[PDB]
């Protein structure tokens, strides 16, 4: 699923026009990204937690020379899948049914 | 930021009712989860890629008993942060102003 298709899907669920669904996706993404960039975590309960992490000084291998090099700490985004996302994908919980 | 706060911010950006922003968040979530569930990946370009992976043959120590067991294989969700999401968080690229 590419982003346009995500938007087509969301359009039918929301009963919006496509521009609205596009705005929603882009602005969900942007809200998340700006929070994390501030060092805040974002918990979308059930789905997962987006956060910023600070990778300590560590080792990596320099592709162009093959030498191991010690690279500097780096702040990185991460997502921890929440229990319900995991439960569903692992087969331990069924997806929501019409109700 | 909690989910309700994400919804409040989205309500404000979209100029919608809160109920609509709530639908937006929950149905974005459901669309992603369900695609990963059927084994497909969802690429939200810039942001990242949600995917399903198969963990096979992993060991673990049952911290109840202390004994090392092989854990039976499981399919798991994952998210790979996108190039641009990393570039903002790392400080490489500035956010749009």
């Amino acid at each position: 699923m590419n982003k346009a298709e995500l938007i087509d899907v969301l359009t039918q669920k929301l009963g919006s026009d496509r521009r609205q669904a596009t705005a929603a996706v882009e602005n969900v993404v942007d809200t998340i990204v700006r929070a994390v960039h501030k060092g805040d975590s974002v918990t979308i309960t059930g789905f997962g937690v987006f956060e910023q992490r600070r990778r300590a000084a560590r080792v990596a291998r320099n592709p162009r020379t093959g030498e191991t090099v010690k690279v500097k700490p780096t702040s990185v985004p991460a997502f921890r899948p929440g229990a319900q996302f995991k439960a569903v994908v692992s087969g331990a919980q069924r997806l929501p049914a019409e109700g």
